[PDB]
Parts: structure tokens; sequence; C-alpha cells
């Protein structure tokens, strides 16, 4: 359901903050790597292993999709910034409901 979303976008911000917080080995290595698991626009779940902290840019620009009862279906995506040396910080954009932004 949506849920899937909410959850695993979440855990990822807080990944992130795992990866933000953890010492980065000589070139922005990560000591440990971390399994953060998305599931696509198409509802198959990809499991992606940050080694890096650039991993995390990777996310950035992966896309899901949101199956809600008494609505529809509606595609969110995955944003994540630079926030720092090597920081980055993850959120998720919906440009179907759009409050304030207008697309480009």
């Amino acid at each position: 359901g949506r849920h899937v979303v909410q959850q695993q976008v979440q855990v990822l911000q807080r990944q992130a903050s795992d990866i933000n917080n953890t010492k980065s080995l000589p070139g922005g290595k990560l000591p440990k790597p971390v399994t953060v698991k998305l599931t696509d626009e198409n509802g198959k779940p990809q499991t992606y292993t940050i080694n890096r902290r650039e991993d995390l840019m990777k996310l950035n620009g992966k896309v899901l999709s949101t199956k809600t009862t008494l609505g529809l279906e509606q595609t969110f995506r995955l944003r994540v910034e630079d926030i720092g040396g090597k920081n980055y910080r993850v959120f998720y954009e919906t440009n179907k409901l759009e409050h304030h932004h207008h697309h480009h």
C-alpha cells in the first residue's frame, strides 16, 4: 500500500542519518554496507547496498508508487540532497499533489 513508501522512505531518512553519522574511510567509502530497500513505482522492491556515502545519491531520483484505498495510485519520488561534505539528506517529493511546487 502507501505505507510501504512511508516506512521505507522514513527509515531511509534514518539510514542517511546513520551514514552521515558514521565515519568514512579515505574516499568516502563506508565501514560497513547498509541495505536500503525501495519499492519502485511498478511495485518491485529493489535492495540497494550503501557501500559509500555517495550511494545515497543513487537513491535520489527513485520513483515509488503509492496505492491508497479511496484514492488512486500516486507517483511519489525519492529525493536526496547534499547538506554537507559528502553528507546527504533524504525526503520524498510528490508532483501529483502540488501544494506549492510546480513542475518545471
